């Protein structure tokens, strides 16, 4: 009856191959010098709010190693000062520009680097976007594995090229906030929600962007809060051992989400590497690792090779991106902005200089501005845009136009919607150095050309709006929709959005301005799609522009699009007519009594546009759609088969697991006398040589066979996964099978950007009618022609076969479609076999 | 016409420095500048939103009654200090 | 030179536009007449294609879209002898 | 003071469009702009290198004699157009 | 260890020169270098690992690379002549 996660053991050890060879060697040479206690310090955080970063593992003072600092977020450095606030991942997706994604990554890594941070906790591939109303989808990219996967890779490379370890999260099937840590809303449930998906759905959708992350060199992966077939993601041997470490060949380390850790021995043997923030609960003074992991090795329950592999994987990530080259000590504190304060914030101890107020922003405002602008999406345009610059009177309407009256950083974790929306709420945030509003920037631009101006930001003041809209040349109306992480609730939205409609009373504002102004331009700052069926086709709405969450330069980047200086992107999600059109409703009430609620991914691959395509549901605006300020035409499609060598499943065996030092004795793992033990601080040491007493675990003492699955302790050479062999999967999957060329021509009067898109029909009865497999972003002058060349890999034309546990090109004929949205695909050609 | 220039010059020269212990002039090297008070911000009903300026909903630039005129716009202390502060690489918050 | 370790002759002729080559037709004849083992020329080809596959030209290949001899959009493919008129510059911005 | 602004505004407003069948205004996205002529560039002897501007060695911004003044600098046509073209990712060359 | 003893953030290029020791060898030869950014008063531990090749000579007789008997001296600093620190390479115990 209840979904089950099969076991896979032992936990694959790092192999020192390919692009990881130099980093592995340095990691080994480092960890070879270590005692058991020092090794345990790399694995275990020191407790909630016990040091300076959001997550922090202990030091190794004998070798002058300060430990590692894990800091949020995916869009900048969380909880500090003199940093930049970048656009949200959903905006990056909307650019469809890998090189802008790359440049944002470099810029974020640079700020993390200058603050002394070792690991930046992003980017986000999970949530992917199963449900449009899930609260954290804006942190990620798009409900499409190819688009998201490419943006993950580009982002990770940027980050890590700037000398900071990236962290792909949240692994995996973390697709809603409700019940992510179990009990909430007065319901008593024993355990977190459980995402239940089948092996094909996992492979063709959710895991794919993780393979891209891993293939791109990502140094770490964060496992999620939810369960997967009723094993917690940070305890799940199938996802961490089989999927991530065996099949995807991941060579870095896996950390817990904060409180995602649920066992000491189980989790260690099921493939976990780092415990964050290191305690069982926030400031419990207890850890599943720390002392317990020292004991678990000492008493033989966990092999030495495994705790050595955790450490070797951690230091591999460190060396891989060059952390030994960039010496910046931690110069900030995540808990307060005071210059002076306690090192051990959770227990008010160890007063010192904890913030140096270092300014790391450099020229990063320029990439934020560009992404802001390029990421805007022109969904509708009947002449309303671009603006000329010489409108005589310009009205700006709606609360979303102006600022937060509590200050730009006035509501903690951005847990409010008090003005313009440039970032959702939760852990995925940063403090702004300022926020330029649409009101501020538009007024400056209109006045630069002696236009007159009024800004009406009280959404209650409908008479005032009507009157000013009666008189203005162009009415710019602003509306938003917000969401975030589930530990914060805003107006009945518990992370997840309680509906898909507009916030702040903006619907009525749109209605009264439309009625009085025949040149109304509406701008949306939404975390994702909203239902717009009731106003979008109003003849007085002459343009609609989605601007997402643009970070700190919101209004500056907006005016560049509005006045035609920068060209818009394409929506990275579907704008449907009704909620039910999206499918995948949120589980907001327990559906399993008092047990873990059960989220069955019955839809399979069929989310966002794949669903709309399958059931012939007509969206208002389809995935990949966006207007330009000019026109483009697509001609001369040519699909050229490449004579790929046939697919070679991997075979052979791993090396045997290794121990890098000699075995430790309990006698060498006591608290040193010169240590003042901080209350609730997580240490690696033992009270005494009595191992039972030092662990203090009610269930201590069983032999492994009784509580741990078969082969968890097998250190002997293992079968290489036939779908594995290298980071990202079997290299034979990435062999080119086809070369697709097509001509794109700017047939209009002005220069503009196109996002050409390549879709594949895999052809079988249960496939989606078309899946994205390629894209680019090009700029063409009027009349200019461009030959777009994409090379399709074998993986691009494969399906996941649960029978053979590998990727297979089915016999069904494949059709390549080329064009500029998921539904505007005027050219198609079959993929022929090589003569 | 060019009448903004005279409005600006009278604005500036009419201002009166009643007390100054050190706080003015601003140096242009301030790292974080806070603006506090509803009078630094915009009227949310729009610049000509209250008939005869008969309200006190933001910054005050004119009293109410027959002694008034409609504004072509109103540059607030908040908008301008933000601009000046950012142009010298300063951080900023406005709490109104 | 073949036997001494050379693998590719650039620009391919003896002198510029001489119409003659130390290889080309000469290399075909040298292999056919026994003077150069088949393993040598096969190793020339293998080493060339090894470089090609090492960097992944099979992944990243795009057709040539420019011309080294002129910036004109139209001109001769065979610049040296004014022959084969075609579109030789697509003016692609790679910056 | 800020007299650059009036100089700039008069500079611009004094220009006379004598002929036009498509060439002006520029779009700000042309891919390659050429600038041609010794009148586009600098006086190689410096902006105040000729006594009473008694020469024609670059762009002409003033005639010679007593009706002159020393320049603080002179933004040439070449300088400004290169900056504008490059600001919109166009290519450029100036032959003087 | 490299320390920024001044008032602004700055870039150093630490360099490592080796004297191979023989009478026909150059007084010294570059064998390591890096570029580091240090804030004011900040220290950096600069670690370089020399290889066999970095302390060998080419011997025509044996047609191979040899580490000669002569004492090798490692110098560290920030140009070919500003080399305040030096030490011989000793055998492993
Ligand atoms: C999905 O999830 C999202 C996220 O959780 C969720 O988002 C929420 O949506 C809410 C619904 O939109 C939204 O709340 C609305 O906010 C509107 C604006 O609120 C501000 O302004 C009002 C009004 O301020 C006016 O008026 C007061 C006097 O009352 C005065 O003090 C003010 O100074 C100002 O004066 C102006 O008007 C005067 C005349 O009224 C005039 O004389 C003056 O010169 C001047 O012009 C403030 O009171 C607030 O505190 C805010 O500052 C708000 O207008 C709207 O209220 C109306 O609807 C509510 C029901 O939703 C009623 O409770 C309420 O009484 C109002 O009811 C009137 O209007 C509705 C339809 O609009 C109508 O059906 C009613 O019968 C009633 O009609 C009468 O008034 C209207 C015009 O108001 C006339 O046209 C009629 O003829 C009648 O006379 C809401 O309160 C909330 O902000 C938002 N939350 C967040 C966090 O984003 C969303 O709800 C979810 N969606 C769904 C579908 O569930
Ligand atoms: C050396 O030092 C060590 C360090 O201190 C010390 O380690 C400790 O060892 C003790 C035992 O001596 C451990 O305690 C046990 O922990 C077990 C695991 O609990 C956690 O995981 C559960 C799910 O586990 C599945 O998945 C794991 C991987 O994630 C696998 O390792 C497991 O084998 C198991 O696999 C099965 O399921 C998989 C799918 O999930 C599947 O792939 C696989 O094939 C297989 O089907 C979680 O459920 C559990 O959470 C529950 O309990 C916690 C509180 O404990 C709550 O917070 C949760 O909400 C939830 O209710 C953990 O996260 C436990 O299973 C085991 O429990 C059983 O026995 C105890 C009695 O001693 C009972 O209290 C309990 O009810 C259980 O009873 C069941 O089994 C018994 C048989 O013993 C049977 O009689 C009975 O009928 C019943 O069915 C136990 O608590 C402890 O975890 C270790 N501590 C640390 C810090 O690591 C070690 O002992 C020392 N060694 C020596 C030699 O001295
Ligand atoms: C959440 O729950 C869901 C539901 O359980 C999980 O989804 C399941 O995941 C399973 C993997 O863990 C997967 O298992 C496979 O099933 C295949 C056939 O299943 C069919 O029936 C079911 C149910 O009745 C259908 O619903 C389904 O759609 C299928 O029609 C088997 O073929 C697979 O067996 C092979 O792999 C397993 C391990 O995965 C091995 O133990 C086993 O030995 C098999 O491997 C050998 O044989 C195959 C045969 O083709 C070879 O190709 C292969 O390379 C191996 O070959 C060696 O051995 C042979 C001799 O046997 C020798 O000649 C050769 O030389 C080699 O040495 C496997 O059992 C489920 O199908 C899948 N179900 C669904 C609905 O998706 C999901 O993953 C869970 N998720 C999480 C995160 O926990
Ligand atoms: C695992 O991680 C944890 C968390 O990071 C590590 O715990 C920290 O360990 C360090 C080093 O032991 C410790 O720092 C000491 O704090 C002491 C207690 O307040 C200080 O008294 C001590 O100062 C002395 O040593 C300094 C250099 O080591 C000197 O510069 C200083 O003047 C002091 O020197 C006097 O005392 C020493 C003996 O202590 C003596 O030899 C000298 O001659 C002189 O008289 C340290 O700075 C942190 O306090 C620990 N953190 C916490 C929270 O407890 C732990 O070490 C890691 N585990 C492993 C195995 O590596
Ligand atoms: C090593 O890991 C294990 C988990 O695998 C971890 O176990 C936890 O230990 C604490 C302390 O023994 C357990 O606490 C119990 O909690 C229940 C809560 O309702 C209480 O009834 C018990 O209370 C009595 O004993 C205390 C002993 O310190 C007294 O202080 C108290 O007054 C009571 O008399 C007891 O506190 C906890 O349940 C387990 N958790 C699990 C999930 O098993 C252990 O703490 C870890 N070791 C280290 C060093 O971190
Ligand atoms: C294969 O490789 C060989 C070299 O290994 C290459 O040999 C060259 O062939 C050309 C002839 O095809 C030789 O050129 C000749 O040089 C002599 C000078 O001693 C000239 O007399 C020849 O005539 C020239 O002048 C004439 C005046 O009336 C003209 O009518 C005539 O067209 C010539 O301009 C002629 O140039 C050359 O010497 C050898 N080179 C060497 C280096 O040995 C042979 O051509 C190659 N085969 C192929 C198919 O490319
Ligand atoms: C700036 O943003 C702030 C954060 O969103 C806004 O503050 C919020 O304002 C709304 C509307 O006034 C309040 O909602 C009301 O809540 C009460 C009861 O809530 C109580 O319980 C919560 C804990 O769950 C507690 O935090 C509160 O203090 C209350 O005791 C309802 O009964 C009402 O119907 C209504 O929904 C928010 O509670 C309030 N939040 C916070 C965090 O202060 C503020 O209005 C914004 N300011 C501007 C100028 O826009
Ligand atoms: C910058 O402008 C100055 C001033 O106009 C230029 O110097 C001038 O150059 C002209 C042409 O070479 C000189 O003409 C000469 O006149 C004498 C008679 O006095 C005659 O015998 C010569 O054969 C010739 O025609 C002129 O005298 C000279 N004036 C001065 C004041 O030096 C200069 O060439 C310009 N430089 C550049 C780099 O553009
Ligand atoms: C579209 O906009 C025009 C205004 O440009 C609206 O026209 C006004 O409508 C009101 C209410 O019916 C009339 O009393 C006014 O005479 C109209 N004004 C002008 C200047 O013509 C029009 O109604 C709007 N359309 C919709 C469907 O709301
Ligand atoms: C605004 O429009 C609504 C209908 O959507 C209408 O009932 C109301 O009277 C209008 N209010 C004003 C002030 O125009
Ligand atoms: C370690 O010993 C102290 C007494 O010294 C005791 O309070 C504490 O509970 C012991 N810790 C564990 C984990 O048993
Ligand atoms: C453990 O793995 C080996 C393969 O290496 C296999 O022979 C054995 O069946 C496994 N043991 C159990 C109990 O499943
Ligand atoms: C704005 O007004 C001032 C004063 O008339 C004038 O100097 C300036 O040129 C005007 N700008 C435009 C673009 O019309
Ligand atoms: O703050 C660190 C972590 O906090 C958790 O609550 C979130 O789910 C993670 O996405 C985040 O990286």
């Amino acid at each position: 009856n209840l979904a089950y996660s099969p076991p896979f053991y032992p936990s694959p050890w790092a192999n020192g191959q390919g692009d990881w060879a130099e980093a592995y060697q340095k990691a080994v040479q480092f960890v070879s010098q270590l005692t058991l206690a020092e090794k345990v310090n790399l694995t275990t955080g020191t407790g909630w709010e016990q040091d300076r970063c959001v997550g922090q593992v202990g030091s190794i003072p004998r070798l002058g190693f300060p430990g590692l600092c894990m800091q949020d977020s995916p869009l900048g450095v969380r909880d500090t000062d003199y940093n930049s606030a970048f656009p949200a991942g959903v905006n990056v997706a909307a650019t469809w520009d890998r090189n802008l994604a790359y440049r944002r990554g470099v810029a974020m890594g640079e700020e993390h680097r200058g603050k002394g941070v070792d690991v930046q906790l992003g980017p986000v591939a999970g949530p992917l976007g199963r449900s449009p109303d899930a609260g954290r989808n804006w942190e990620g990219f798009a409900p499409d594995p190819v688009l998201t996967g490419n943006m993950m890779a580009s982002t990770i490379q940027g980050i890590q090229d700037a000398g900071v370890i990236a962290c792909a999260k949240h692994f995996i099937l973390y697709e809603q906030e409700h019940f992510r840590q179990g009990a909430q809303d007065g319901y008593d449930i024993s355990d977190s929600i459980s995402a239940n998906a089948d092996d094909k759905t996992m492979h063709e959708l959710y895991l794919w962007p993780f393979a891209d992350a891993v293939r791109a060199g990502v140094g770490s992966v964060m496992c999620s809060y939810n369960q997967v077939n009723n094993s917690y993601a940070c305890s799940n041997s199938y996802t961490m051992n089989k999927l991530l470490k065996s099949e995807l060949g991941f060579q870095g380390f896996v950390m817990t989400d904060w409180g995602g850790h649920h066992s000491g021995v189980g989790s260690a043997l099921a493939g976990l590497d780092m415990s964050m923030p290191g305690d069982i609960a926030f400031d419990s003074g207890t850890s599943f690792w720390g002392t317990n992991l020292t004991v678990a090795v000492l008493n033989g329950s966990i092999p030495e090779w495994r705790v050595d592999d955790m450490a070797v994987r951690i230091m591999s990530a460190y060396y891989k991106v060059g952390r030994d080259r960039y010496s910046v000590p931690i110069n900030f504190d995540s808990w307060t902005l005071d210059t002076y304060g306690p090192e051990h914030y959770a227990v008010g101890q160890g007063q010192t200089k904890i913030n140096e107020h270092v300014d790391v922003r450099g020229n990063h405002a320029e990439i934020i501005h560009e992404i802001g602008a390029a990421s805007a999406v022109l969904l509708k345009n009947k002449g309303g845009l671009p603006l000329t610059g010489t409108e005589r009177f310009v009205g700006v309407f709606g609360k979303d136009a102006g600022s937060n009256p509590w200050g730009v950083n006035g509501c903690s974790d951005r847990g409010c919607d008090n003005g313009t929306l440039a970032m959702g709420w939760g852990s995925g945030t940063a403090n702004f150095p300022y926020l330029v509003t649409p009101e501020q920037a538009i007024q400056r631009e209109v006045l630069s050309r002696n236009g007159t101006f009024t800004g009406i930001t009280d959404n209650g003041a409908l008479a005032e709006m009507a009157a000013a809209a009666s008189q203005a040349d162009t009415c710019l109306v602003f509306a938003n929709a917000d969401s975030g992480e589930g530990y914060i609730t805003v107006d009945g939205n518990e992370g997840d959005r309680k509906n898909l409609t507009l916030w702040q009373g903006a619907d009525q504002v749109i209605h009264n301005v439309s009625a009085n102004c025949n040149n109304t331009v509406v701008v949306l700052h939404t975390v994702g799609p909203v239902l717009i069926d009731d106003w979008y086709d109003h003849p007085n709405v002459t343009a609609i522009l989605w601007a997402g969450l643009p970070g700190q330069e919101s209004g500056n980047s907006l005016v560049d699009v509005l006045y035609g200086r920068v060209n818009p992107g394409k929506t990275p999600f579907t704008w449907g007519r009704a909620r039910d059109d999206y499918g995948a409703p949120l589980i907001v009430k327990p559906n399993n009594g008092k047990g873990a609620p059960q989220q069955d991914f019955t839809e399979g691959i069929f989310i966002d546009y794949r669903r709309f395509d399958k059931y012939n549901i007509t969206p208002i605006y389809e995935f990949g759609f966006g207007l330009s300020y000019t026109t483009f035409e697509f001609s001369q499609l040519n699909v050229q088969p490449i004579n790929a060598p046939p697919y070679t499943p991997a075979s052979g065996f791993t090396k045997a697991a290794q121990s890098f030092g000699q075995p430790s004795n309990a006698s060498d793992n006591l608290y040193p006398s010169d240590i003042e033990r901080v209350p609730l601080y997580i240490y690696p040491w033992l009270n005494s040589t009595d191992l039972k007493a030092s662990a203090n675990d009610p269930d201590y003492g069983l032999p492994t066979e009784k509580y741990v699955p078969p082969n968890a302790t097998n250190g002997d050479p293992q079968p290489i996964d036939p779908a594995g062999g290298a980071p990202g999967g079997n290299p034979s999957l990435y062999e080119p099978v086809a070369r697709v060329t097509t001509i794109i021509t700017n047939t209009g009067k002005v220069t503009g950007d196109e996002v050409p898109q390549l879709y594949v029909s895999l052809g079988g009865p249960d496939d989606a009618p078309k899946v994205l497999r390629g894209f680019d972003r090009i700029t063409l002058a009027p009349g200019q022609q461009y030959l777009w060349t994409t090379t399709l890999t074998r993986r691009d034309i494969s399906n996941w076969d649960p029978v053979t546990q590998n990727w297979v090109v089915t016999n069904y004929t494949k059709t390549i479609y080329v064009g500029n949205s998921s539904r505007n695909l005027p050219l198609q050609a079959p993929l022929k076999p090589y003569p």
